[PDB]
């Protein structure tokens, strides 16, 4: 029943999901002056050369690009992570206007959108078990700003017309998520949660410092999606972001000096 509107959005989620007010919630504001360089962080390893995308789905809240995670193909390791985390999906959050849309903020700066590459810890066998663990998931977050087009995003943009409404999916094989990454892997990391219901506190967040640029035209096509299902009154899929939550007793670590 949850969504992003006035009557079902982030300020309501706590009634069905009391962990919304928990000690480990995401997103957060990243205060760059308070975050500390951590020389114990190891190099981050993003190994997507054997990634196998399968399908793209409009789930009524965003669209997910889904991957075959039955094998160690696309994996995240290193940085703050112990062991191997397998990519299962990515999706975005974005605004109705270029001045908002990201979930994490940087010194209170909101970006136009934010990409989440979702990975689960292979020591727990599958995603469903991983989300019962405090180190079950690792999400790589990448900010998007409006400027030059991102060529690696276009295949995504061009298929959204086929998945306009909730429940629609399309085949989406041979998509390469390397083309969504910025040049630098400098990042901030902290322990947090899923940013949508059920808001489970299972995530090691890795937020890249360098945004990618996308064109105004690319984001405008995101904003033509629908939260509603086919044949229902149109409610544009915009502002599907949760605002920053209290940092509470957490530390944000930087990978860079
Ligand atoms: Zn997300």
């Amino acid at each position: 029943n949850w969504g992003y509107g006035k009557h079902n959005g982030p300020e309501h989620w706590h009634k069905d999901f009391p962990i919304a007010k928990g000690e480990r919630q995401s997103p957060v504001d990243i205060d760059t002056h308070t975050a500390k360089y951590d020389p114990s962080l190891k190099p981050l390893s993003v190994s997507y050369d054997q990634a196998t995308s399968l399908r793209i789905l409009n789930n009524g809240h965003a669209f997910n690009v889904e991957f075959d995670d039955s094998q160690d193909k696309a994996v995240l390791k290193g940085g703050p992570l112990d062991g191997t985390y397998r990519l299962i999906q990515f999706h975005f959050h974005w605004g109705s206007l270029d001045g908002q849309g990201s979930e994490h903020t940087v010194d209170k700066k909101k970006y136009a959108a934010e990409l989440h590459l979702v990975h689960w810890n292979t020591k727990y066998g599958d995603f469903g078990k991983a989300v019962q663990q405090p180190d079950g998931l690792a999400v790589l977050g990448i900010f998007l700003k409006v400027g030059s087009a991102k060529p690696g995003l276009q295949k995504v943009v061009d298929v959204l017309d086929s998945i306009k409404t909730k429940g629609k999916s399309a085949d989406f094989t041979n998509f390469d998520p390397r083309g969504l990454l910025p040049e630098s892997l400098d990042y901030w990391t902290y322990p947090g949660s899923l940013t949508t219901p059920p808001l489970l506190e299972c995530v090691t967040w890795i937020v890249l410092k360098e945004p990618i640029s996308v064109s105004s035209e690319q984001v405008l096509k995101f904003r033509k999606l629908n939260f509603n299902g086919e044949g229902e009154p149109e409610e544009l899929m915009v502002d599907n972001w949760r605002p920053a939550q209290p940092l509470k007793n957490r530390q944000i670590k930087a990978s860079f000096k």
